[PDB]
Parts: C-alpha cells; sequence; structure tokens
C-alpha cells in the first residue's frame, strides 16, 4: 500500500499560479494530474470547506456550517481558532477520514488541519498538531519545519496518512487583496514549499510508496471600497434589531438570523427586497444547488450577497482588502487540485469536479472503506492508473 499526504493552501484561488512564477507546481503539473478548477462546497468558509474534504459530505450533511461555533440559546459566537477545539461542533454524526481509516488498521496524523485535534465518537487522531492562538502562517522556516515533522511522521511512526494545513495564501489575500504583488510573493512562497515538499520526500525514499496531493478550501475576491452600495443592516428602514434573538453578520458575505419569537414574518418581509446584492431567504427556500441550508443548525433565516460585497451588521468592522465565502459557482471562488504518486497519471489535465468528491479518492488510495458519502468515486478515478 501507498501512503497519503494531502495538502491544503488556505485560499488558493485557481488561477494564482498564472500571473506567477510557478516553477515547481508546474512540474507536479508535468509529472502527476491537475484539475483545470475545483468546485469548493457551499459556504466556502475555511471550516466547512475543509471538513468536506475529509468527509466526502456537502455542508448540510456534515453540519460544520459555519468558521466559528455558534449556539443560539446562548448566545456564544466562538472565532475559529477556538472553534478548531470545540469537539461538539466537529463530532456531529459525520467520521472524518483519519478515524475511519484507524478502525481500519491504519494510522493518520493532522498537522493543523481544521477538524484534527478533536475526538470523534471517542478516537483520537494518531498524531495532531495544532496551532497557537496568535500563529504566524507565513513563516517560510516554520513551514519546512512542519514538513519536516511530516516526514518523520510517515518514517519514523509509521503513518500511513496526513493532512498538513497552510493558513497562506488566504490570509495574505485577505490583508491585501487577491491581486495585490503581496499575494503574488506569497503564492511564490508556496511554490518554493511545493518543491521543498517532493524533495522531502524523495530524501526519505517515499517517491514510489507516497501519494501527494495538493488542494485548497476556496479562492479570494476583492472587495471595493470604492464602490458606494454598500449592503448595511443599520441603513434598512423598517428593519430593526429588536426583532433579533440571535444574529450571525460582519462575517463576509454570509448572515444567519434568528429572529425572536412571532417576528420572523416581519423580519423576512423587510429584508427580502432590503438590498438589490442580499440575497435572504427562509431556510426551507434557500436554494438546493448550494447543499448547505438543510441542516438543524441553520437558523430559519439566512442571506448572501453578491461577489465583491460583504454584510454590515449594526456597524462596519471590516476591512479586509478580499474576501470568500461567496457563491461557490463564481469564477473567484474556485480553487485548484493537484495530484502527484504512484497512483496517479502524469501529464493529465482533468475537466472541473466538485470538492465532494477528493473524499471517495483518498480512501481509494489508502485501500479502504468509505463511509456513505455525498461523492462518487467514478468522478475522479481517471486520475488513476489502471492496475494490472
Ligand atoms: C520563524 O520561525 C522560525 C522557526 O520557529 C521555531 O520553530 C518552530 C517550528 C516552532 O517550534 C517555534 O516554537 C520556534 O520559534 C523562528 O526561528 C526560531 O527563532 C527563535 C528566536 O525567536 C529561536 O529561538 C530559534 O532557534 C529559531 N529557530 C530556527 C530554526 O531558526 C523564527 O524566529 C521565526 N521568525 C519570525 C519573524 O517569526
Ligand atoms: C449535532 O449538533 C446539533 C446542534 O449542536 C445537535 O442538535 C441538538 O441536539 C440536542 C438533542 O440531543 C437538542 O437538545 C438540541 O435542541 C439540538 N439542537 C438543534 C438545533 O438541533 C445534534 O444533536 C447533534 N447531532 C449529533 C449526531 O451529534
Ligand atoms: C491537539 O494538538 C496538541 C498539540 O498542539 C496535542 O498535544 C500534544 O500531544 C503529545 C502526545 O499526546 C504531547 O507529547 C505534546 O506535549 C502535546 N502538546 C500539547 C500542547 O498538548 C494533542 O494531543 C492534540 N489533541 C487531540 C485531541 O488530538
Ligand atoms: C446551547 O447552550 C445552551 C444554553 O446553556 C445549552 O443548554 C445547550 O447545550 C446548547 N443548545 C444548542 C441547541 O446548541
Ligand atoms: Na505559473
Ligand atoms: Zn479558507
Ligand atoms: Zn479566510
Amino acid at each position: 500500500q501507498n501512503k497519503l499526504l494531502l495538502v491544503s493552501f488556505d485560499g488558493f484561488r485557481w488561477n494564482y499560479d498564472q500571473d506567477v512564477d510557478t516553477p515547481n507546481l508546474d512540474a507536479m503539473a508535468r509529472d502527476g494530474v491537475k484539475a483545470r478548477y475545483m468546485t469548493p462546497a457551499f459556504v466556502t468558509m475555511t471550516s466547512p470547506c475543509h471538513f468536506t474534504l475529509v468527509t466526502g459530505k456537502y455542508i448540510e450533511n456534515h453540519g460544520v456550517v459555519h468558521n466559528m461555533y455558534y449556539n443560539t440559546t446562548s448566545k456564544v459566537k466562538l472565532p475559529y481558532h477556538a472553534t478548531l477545539g470545540i469537539q461538539r461542533w466537529w463530532d456531529n454524526g459525520s467520521v472524518p477520514i483519519w478515524i475511519t481509516a484507524q478502525r481500519q488498521g491504519l494510522r493518520a496524523g493532522s498537522f493543523f488541519y481544521p477538524g484534527g485535534n478533536v475526538t470523534y465518537q471517542g478516537v483520537a487522531v494518531t498524531r495532531s498538531r495544532k496551532e497557537g492562538i496568535a500563529h504566524n502562517y507565513k513563516n517560510e522556516t516554520e513551514w519546512r519545519a512542519n514538513i519536516d515533522t511530516v516526514m518523520a511522521w510517515f518514517t519514523e511512526e509509521d503513518l500511513d496518512l496526513v493532512t498538513l494545513y497552510f493558513g497562506e495564501p488566504d490570509s495574505t489575500g485577505h490583508r491585501y487583496g487577491p491581486e495585490s504583488p503581496e499575494r503574488r510573493e506569497m503564492v511564490r512562497q508556496v511554490d518554493r514549499t511545493v518543491g521543498y515538499l517532493r524533495e522531502s520526500i524523495a530524501r526519505n525514499h517515499l517517491t514510489d510508496r507516497l501519494n501527494l496531493i495538493i488542494t485548497s478550501d476556496h479562492g479570494m475576491t476583492t472587495v471595493d471600497k470604492r464602490a458606494g452600495d454598500l449592503v448595511e443592516f443599520h441603513k434598512f428602514p423598517n428593519f430593526t434589531f429588536r426583532d433579533i434573538e440571535f444574529e450571525l453578520l460582519d462575517y463576509g458575505p454570509n448572515g444567519m438570523l434568528l429572529p425572536k419569537e412571532g417576528r420572523l414574518e416581519k423580519v423576512y418581509d423587510a429584508l427580502k427586497d432590503a438590498h438589490p446584492k442580499l440575497h435572504v431567504y427562509k431556510k426551507e427556500a434557500f436554494p438546493e444547488a448550494f447543499h448547505y441550508a438543510n441542516n438543524p443548525r441553520v437558523t430559519p433565516l439566512l442571506m448572501y450577497s453578491d461577489l465583491g460585497y460583504v454584510i454590515h451588521g449594526r456597524i462596519n468592522v471590516q476591512f479586509n482588502n478580499g474576501e470568500h465565502g461567496f457563491d461557490n459557482k463564481d469564477m473567484d471562488m474556485k480553487t485548484i487540485f493537484r495530484a502527484v504518486g504512484p497512483s496517479f497519471r502524469a501529464g493529465l489535465e482533468v475537466e472541473p469536479f466538485e470538492s465532494v468528491h477528493v473524499y471517495e479518492l483518498m480512501c481509494r488510495l489508502l485501500g479502504i472503506v468509505p463511509e456513505a458519502n455525498d461523492g462518487h468515486l467514478a468522478t475522479l478515478l481517471p486520475m488513476l492508473h489502471t492496475e494490472s
């Protein structure tokens, strides 16, 4: 059997390599497989999309419906890092790939990967590392060290699967924007890390025994501040926050709302036409194609805004130049799928696919029985060599 290394670079847009010199990614395209682009799950958030990659399920089905743990009764809203340690958020009836693999005699590890630092139905990941609260995500010397550690897990601790997470270029994209020179310098750093990764695989004699997947969770688009028709809840005339019991706003282009008892119809009629670029739905009427709304955790009202626009609640508190979370049909939200290894063909480009199919692939690559999921293995199977 071959080992598996899945690497994710947060917020790597499908065409980030097109206006940057990416020698190592280009080589990996020659030596392996590439998707024209990969369509992420909706919502296009970090944690929900990452969990889809390791469960093969749409977001409504695995239950991680937001970067933030929230609780409508207690009114708690925990940011991304804190939520990485809330077990009940991730252990909601779906089983990520580490746990499935370990029940079938494999050893699996998570390095900074969302959902990998908690237990599922009482089981823990064989090896797990979680970053600090104020972690620095762009330190290249730290990147190379983490790869060294992951390599030791493969060789010294007889691990078969590792999921390794990097917080760039999402961080740099957010701060300076996806079209900035800073982003491109960060993509250049990523590309150097791809080469270090492949060189580290060869140095450890795993080139012919280890399959490598390099992907991401979503893309990134610019937020124009020059635009004037901002989505501001505090400027909706016939709407009042007096009708809201719980709210989740001021977080990119996705919002949720739980009105006080009996005021749901009042709030809805106020907001359904409030802004031509804010699409508000009753939970039942939210588009099925998104595969997002039908989860008990989602609130009776949810909404999303058009590309380039974020949702402002009581007061504007968002200043990022780039954002994600938008419609997964938007090209700017599309992301990458790259892979190389003994089981993978070479020089192959495939038409786009949804990220929900990565799970079935990884399970076939590990020779394990997949949990029931929303993907289909026939989608990505052309990527693999025919056996003899
Ligand atoms: C960038 O990161 C390197 C590496 O950080 C160290 O290794 C990590 C994997 C982790 O174990 C951290 O706790 C470590 O800090 C930093 O290099 C280290 O810097 C400190 C000085 O503050 C020193 O004690 C160590 O010897 C250094 N290690 C090496 C290999 O050089 C570096 O400081 C970081 N730089 C920035 C600007 O964040
Ligand atoms: C998944 O999480 C949801 C929400 O955190 C759980 O839903 C709650 O479940 C208990 C029943 O045990 C109720 O007391 C709450 O009122 C439920 N709230 C909602 C909004 O559904 C759900 O039980 C969890 N499921 C699993 C399998 O862990
Ligand atoms: C979450 O990650 C932490 C590391 O950030 C894991 O803790 C380490 O576990 C090993 C062995 O149990 C120890 O030698 C380290 O000293 C631990 N460090 C810290 C800071 O705890 C932890 O096991 C992970 N948790 C889960 C549930 O996987
Ligand atoms: C939210 O917190 C409440 C309030 O303490 C708690 O009783 C319950 O476990 C949680 N409820 C839901 C629906 O998550
Ligand atoms: Na390039
Ligand atoms: Zn992300
Ligand atoms: Zn982000």
